[PDB]
DNA sequence: CCGACTGCGCATCAGC
DNA sequence: GCTGATGCGC
DNA sequence: GTCGG
């Protein structure tokens, strides 16, 4: 990409502040800082034109500076130095192990993939079944399988129930021709703001889909969000594909824009359009819109017929899912 | 300067 | 058990 | 770490 030394140096910063320092405010801002640059459609050439940039202010713009001149950022040379810092954000990258755990865990001598293995019976069920998948959840997926996998989840539904309605989002709807995982908006018309007229609506969706082995393994699971594991089925002689995370988010029926808008991101875009929301006096989640009064307590739900009805309540310009890969 | 920073489901734990 | 806080990952 | 008022 045009400037991607620099947004890799944001993102890795990012991390640390995340992972070892918890500073979760400035792991945001550094994203949000690296977005900013990965969207910005020049080369740039000093830390004075990134600034100029929302979100770059004058300590990044000292260290694209630095990064500008030698290709290195001292900072982060020495991070990846420390071995608790190391060691840290290696652990972290096992789902299930986050800031804590993976600090935790260092200290009581667990900083390794051999000692994570070695120490099953401290994990979690979560943590247990990343450390299982750890390799196959650091592959990404390409599109030509995301499609087979959205052939099997939205067959194996209409088995169950011919009114659900599954719909794949993150990057897949936005066109990529990868992702990292899965993700499903599940909706059937039982499920309403207004009543729950059929239990069970989530859980039989998972089951059916276990029963055909596609789902593998289960990660967490209520009544309206389940993550796990999937693999689609190899041929006769053929090395098996990687397993793969999935996430199936079931949504009130009338809540489906909302939800489609969620559930089809990218997470920083929802972080800048809610944002802007407030700034238009809005409140945005999974399931509504809400004006803010003077108090700032959110109000009644508006109606919503379209993601572009959501759109023109905080008065941007519509932005097809393409467009959100912030 | 400095308060606020998008919004939330599920797992786990502490206190009662 | 309930309720609330925290961890985690979305 | 950045920023609006
Ligand atoms: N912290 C968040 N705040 C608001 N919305 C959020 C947040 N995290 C994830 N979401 C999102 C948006 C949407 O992408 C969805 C999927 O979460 P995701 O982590 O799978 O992101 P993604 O866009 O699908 C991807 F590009 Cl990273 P991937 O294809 O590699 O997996 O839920
Ligand atoms: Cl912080
Ligand atoms: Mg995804
Ligand atoms: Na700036
Ligand atoms: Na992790
Ligand atoms: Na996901």
């Amino acid at each position: 990409t045009l400037n991607g030394g620099i947004t890799d140096m944001l993102t890795e910063l990012a991390n640390f502040e995340k992972n070892v320092s918890q500073a979760i405010h400035k792991y945001n801002a550094y994203r949000k800082a690296a977005s900013v640059i990965a969207k910005y459609p020049h080369k740039i050439k000093s830390g004075a034109e990134a600034k100029k940039l929302p979100g770059v202010g004058t300590k990044i713009a000292e260290k694209i500076d630095e990064f500008l001149a030698t290709g290195k950022l001292r900072k982060l040379e020495k991070i990846r130095q420390d071995d608790t810092s190391s060691s840290i954000n290696f652990l972290t990258r096992v789902s299930g192990i986050g800031p804590s755990a993976a600090r935790k865990f260092v200290d009581e001598g667990i900083k390794t993939l051999e000692d994570l293995r070695k120490n099953e019976d401290k994990l979690n069920h979560h943590q247990r079944i990343g450390l299982k998948y750890f390799g196959d959840f650091e592959k990404r997926i390409p599109r030509e399988e995301m499609l087979q996998m959205q052939d099997i989840v939205l067959n194996e539904v209409k088995k169950v129930d011919s009114e659900y309605i599954a719909t794949v989002c993150g990057s897949f709807r936005r066109g990529a021709e990868s992702s990292g995982d899965m993700d499903v908006l599940l909706t059937h018309p039982s499920f309403t703001s207004e009543s729950t007229k059929q239990p069970k609506l989530l859980h039989q969706v998972v089951e059916q889909l276990q029963k055909v082995h596609f789902i593998t393994d289960t990660l967490s699971k209520g009544e309206t969000k389940f993550m796990g594991v999937c693999q689609l089925p190899s041929k006769n002689d053929e090395k098996e594909y990687p397993h793969r995370r999935i996430d199936i988010r079931l949504i009130p029926k009338d809540q489906y824009y909302c939800g489609v808008l969620y559930f089809t991101g990218s997470d920083i875009f929802n972080k800048n359009m809610r944002a802007h929301a407030l700034e238009k006096g809005f409140t945005i989640n999974e399931y509504t819109i809400r004006p803010l009064g003077v108090t700032g307590v959110a109000g009644e739900p508006l109606p919503v017929d379209s993601e572009k009805d959501i759109f023109d309540y905080i008065q941007w310009k519509y932005r097809e899912p393409k467009d959100r890969s912030e």
